[PDB]
């Protein structure tokens, strides 16, 4: 009645919001959060992520694990020029976090206790790095095919990228590039992947009308507050139209797919690809994703790639989530 979903994440401004949807849109029982390296410090998205749980009251009934805590092969690298240096700058109304990151059992373990007792129907949802869910599958491979979906923000087709001397990589892939080729290349995973690129995020963007929902004369909580100060702070690193929020379109294939509502409504198309990326780091396009082979519209093979969607609709569902968060607000 309500899709089963675990977190991993690097929080992160647009994170943020991929949790916001996580813990209150009607349609998602978070199961737990991962927080990996990415965008700050392993120990910097763990707390990002336990002061909006405690901000949003909901830090005593999704649990935290510390994901994975560095790349595979290469040496961390992380993003101060668009996070700042604790991950979420910008807000000052981010609270002291009330929980700990839990510590009964390994990651792996509380993945692999998630996955099996959702056996079939869970989604991973993976905002950063690959690493966490690579981590996982390495170790405990029979978990494959136990998970429904893996729902991936990361990678940009056609040479559209973020990261290294070309542009021509995204950052979660470009991160830790290992982790990535062992989840797009295995034929037992790949085909269950579900990848939003920077092609089709890229369409997410916050504009002054996306702002005056999440704050305005009528809706001025300070949980409210500090969703706006994150956006704020995200566009003033940019688009002069705003800028783009990607975590959370990660969510939305999910809505169509488990068929919370009809494929009218969210409007999610897509191609099936086989994918890999350059993970040699000398290279001068680490990262950059190579399309390997495409299939047939109806295929069963190939990694579903996300092209376009109902961007009004996207934003309806961050609103709904948030207009909840608003009642358990903790911070005023
Ligand atoms: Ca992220």
């Amino acid at each position: 009645s309500k899709i089963p979903i675990w977190l991993d994440c690097d929080p992160g401004h647009d994170d943020a919001i991929a949790i916001l949807l996580g813990c209150f849109h009607p349609a998602f029982n978070l199961l737990g959060i991962s927080t990996c390296f990415g965008n700050a410090p392993p120990e910097n998205t763990d707390y990002n992520a336990r002061s909006l749980l405690t901000a949003m009251g909901k830090a005593q009934a999704i649990p935290v694990y510390k994901g994975a805590q560095r790349p595979w092969k290469r040496e961390p690298h992380y993003a101060p020029d668009i996070h700042g240096i604790s991950g979420l700058d910008g807000t000052s109304l981010l609270p002291k976090p009330t929980f700990e990151a839990r510590t009964d059992k390994t990651y792996i373990e509380a993945i692999e206790e998630a996955i099996l007792a959702n056996n079939g129907e869970i989604s991973f949802v993976s905002t950063g790095a690959l690493t966490t869910l690579a981590t996982v599958f390495r170790c405990k491979p029979y978990l494959k095919k136990s998970v429904k979906y893996i729902s991936i923000m990361g990678g940009g087709l056609h040479g559209l990228g973020n990261c290294n001397p070309n542009l021509s990589a995204e950052f979660n892939v470009w991160i830790d590039p290992d982790a990535a080729n062992y989840i797009f290349r295995d034929p037992d995973v790949k085909d269950k992947c579900i990848v939003v690129p920077l092609n089709l995020t890229h369409k997410a963007i916050a504009t002054y009308k996306v702002n005056e929902m999440i704050y305005n004369e009528k809706n001025n909580s300070k949980l409210r507050e500090l969703f706006l100060e994150l956006f704020q702070f995200f566009a003033h690193t940019y688009f002069e139209s705003g800028p783009p929020i990607h975590d959370p379109v990660a969510s939305m294939p999910l809505l169509e797919f488990y068929g919370w509502d009809p494929s009218s409504a969210v409007g999610f198309r897509y191609k099936r690809m086989d994918i890999s990326c350059i993970d040699d780091v000398f290279n001068e396009n680490s990262g950059k994703i190579i399309i390997e082979k495409e299939y047939p519209n109806d295929s069963d093979v190939g990694t579903i790639i996300g092209l376009d969607l109902n961007i009004q609709y996207f934003w309806d569902q961050i609103f709904e989530a948030l207009n909840r968060a608003d009642k358990m607000s903790t911070i005023g």
